């Protein structure tokens, strides 16, 4: 009852006042449902860039939106918590950046997607997990400074052959340290079900997995494999996701991982957002302006 007067009051206020909602894989399944359109921070501020509409209510984490805000300046961008955000990401700090670049003045700076704004401004290449085998390959440089997540920088280095300086010391991400015995027991459970994991899990769970890779192409795995079970490495939402693209197939999360921060956006914070059409994702012009270098790069090598 009172979603469903959220949900429609959401529907009914977004539509009003012209907002194109933009929600992340790892979003609750509500917020997935009356979202416009549900993707990777890669395919959302792509898909930002093509919109005709000037107003966005996005549903993620702080640099995600931010993303989507460097790359569309002029459009009003809002956030239902201000506070949802990459923990372990503000880890690395310009500072440290500085410092690698002076002791290996050659290393290309290549930044993580969830790397603050801020951080983002000191890069010479953004990546996400998506692309930063492909983005890292074709760099001229055989050895490359690569944070925040050194998990991602090993998986880098493993399929590029290539040189990764991690920073900084120890990052990594909790929501994908899995157990690998998890592995071994789904595999005697479900004999011949597709273990799908995150390049952000640890070497020995990557190792034990039939695909390593995004959500992004975690949701691409079932167009060329047939298999009617698949078992997710990754955060829950994108179950949702998998079930909603693919009803044919089955998907069994390796285990329960929930990011916190993803989980701050509601229904309810989601509808004050539209009421109040707050908060607003606002960036010094000097920290976009510097920010969309490393950023178009990035398409630059993908493309
Ligand atoms: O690319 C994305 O949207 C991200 C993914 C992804 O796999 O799509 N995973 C983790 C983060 S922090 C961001
Ligand atoms: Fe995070
Ligand atoms: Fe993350
Ligand atoms: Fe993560
Ligand atoms: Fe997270
Ligand atoms: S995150
Ligand atoms: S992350
Ligand atoms: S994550
Ligand atoms: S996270």
């Amino acid at each position: 009852h009172h979603h469903h007067h959220m949900v429609d009051e959401i529907l009914k206020l977004k539509k009003e006042k012209g907002y194109i909602i933009l929600a992340h894989n790892f979003q609750i399944p509500e917020l997935q449902d009356i979202a416009d359109f549900v993707g990777d921070s890669l395919q959302l501020a792509r898909k930002a860039m093509e919109l005709s509409e000037k107003k966005i209510l996005f549903l993620g984490v702080d640099f995600m939106a931010e993303l989507v805000k460097i790359l569309n300046p002029d459009k009003k961008v809002i956030v239902p918590d201000r506070s949802a955000t990459c923990p372990m990401a503000n880890r690395l700090t310009p500072e440290i950046i500085r410092e690698y670049r002076e002791k290996f003045p050659d290393a290309p700076v290549v930044l993580y997607v969830n790397s603050t704004s801020e951080c983002k401004t000191l890069a010479d290449v953004i990546c996400t997990s998506a692309n930063a085998v492909e983005v890292v390959k074709k760099l001229d440089s055989s050895v490359v400074i690569f944070g925040p997540d050194r998990n991602l920088g090993e998986y880098v280095a493993e399929k590029t052959g290539k040189k990764v300086i991690t920073i900084p010391e120890n990052g990594h991400c909790p929501v994908h340290q899995f157990n690998a015995e998890s592995i071994d027991a789904v595999r005697k459970k479900y004999p011949d079900a597709k273990v799908i994991v995150h390049p952000e899990c640890p070497k020995p769970v990557r190792d034990k997995a039939d695909y390593v890779g995004s959500t992004g192409q975690m949701e691409k795995i079932p167009e060329r494999d047939p298999s009617r079970i698949f078992v997710i490495g990754t955060e829950i939402g994108m179950i949702h996701k998998l079930k909603k693209k693919f009803p044919d197939r089955e998907f069994v999360p390796l285990e329960m991982a929930v990011c916190v921060n993803m989980k701050k956006n509601t229904l309810e914070n989601t509808l004050h957002a539209l009421q109040t059409e707050s908060f607003e994702v606002i960036l010094p012009k000097e920290v976009i302006e510097k920010a969309k270098k490393p950023i178009l790069r990035m398409f630059e090598l993908m493309g």
